[PDB]
């Protein structure tokens, strides 16, 4: 990666930005830029590359063979009861969240039993997150 | 990746942006830019590449063979009861969320039993997220 | 990827944007740009590439063989009862959400039992997300 | 990908945009642009490419063989009862959502038992999402 960046408000190369109650007067701004960029990125020079896989099974006796991959979930219970009994009563609820198994972002890449891989793999996340606001 | 960026409000190369209660007066802005960019990115020079797979099964006796891939979910229970009993009562609910198994973004890539792979793989997420707002 | 970007409000190369209660007066803006861009991206020079697969089964005896792929879901229960009993009572509900299994974006790519792959694979998500607003 | 971007409000190359209660007076804006762009993208120079698949089955005895692909769903139950009993009572509901299995965007690509693939594959999502608003 090159130049992965989180900027909260503002980006510039060059900035003369003015705000609020300003007297900006008799100004000379003179700017001579020479900004050149040369990226040579993820450049391969390969003569041979081989990804060979071979499985021989002879005069074998295989039995009861179980290959289970990743992220197996079995026998999982969420029990979240709510009861509200009221006699002769005043209830006031505001901004009340029951949240179960609540995801924002899920990135999965190369999630396997077997993997042969050759090259570049990349995950980038950039974010402002706010779960709850209440005034 | 090159130049992956999260900017909250504003981006410029060059900015003379003015705001609010300003007197901007007798100004000379002079700007000479030479900004050149040269990207050579993900450039392959390959003579040979081979992805060979071979499976031989001889005079074998295979039995009860189970290959289960990733993200298997089995026997999963969400029990979320709500009961509201009221006698002679005043209830006031505002901004009340029961959220079960609530996803925003799911990216899946190369999610497998077996994978042979040659090259570039990439996931990028950029976001403002806000789950709840209530005033 | 090159130049993947989330800008919250505004982008410019060059900006002289003015706002609100401004006196912008006797201004000389002079701008000489030379901005050139040269992309050489995902460029392949390959003489040979082979994706060979071979499966031989000899004088074999295969029995009870089960290959299950990814994201298998079995025996899953969502029990979300709501009961509201009221005698002699005043109920007031506002902005009440029961959300079960609520997705925004699902991207799936190369989700398999077996995969041979050669090249570039990519997922990009960019978004403003807001689940609930209520004033 | 090149130049994948989310801009919340406005984009320009060059901007002199003015707003609100402005006196914009005696202005000279002079702009000399030379902005050239050269894209060489996803360019293949391949002499040979082969995608060979071969399946031989000899004097074999295959029995009870089950290949199940991805995203199998079996025995899934959503039980979401609502009961509202009222005697001698005042109910007021506003902005009440029961949402079950509610999707926005689903992109699926190369979702398979077997796949041989050669080249570029891509998914891009860009969006403003708002589930609920109520004032």
């Amino acid at each position: 990666s090159i130049d992965v960046k989180y900027i909260g408000v503002k980006s510039a190369y060059v900035s003369y930005d003015v705000q609020k109650r300003t007297i900006y007067l008799n100004i000379t701004n003179t700017l001579n830029i020479t900004n050149n960029n040369y990226y040579s990125v993820e450049v391969e020079n390969i003569t041979a590359q081989v990804q060979f896989s071979k499985t021989v099974i002879g005069k074998a006796r295989l039995n009861n063979i179980s290959i289970i991959g990743p992220l197996d979930m079995k026998q999982i219970d969420y029990t979240v009861p709510t009861v509200i009994a009221e006699e002769m009563s005043y209830m006031y609820d505001f901004c009340t969240l029951i949240s179960i198994k609540v995801h924002n972002i899920v990135l999965m890449m190369q999630v396997t039993v077997t993997t042969t891989y050759f090259g570049h793999s990349e995950q980038i996340s950039q974010e402002r997150y706010q779960y709850v606001d209440c005034g």
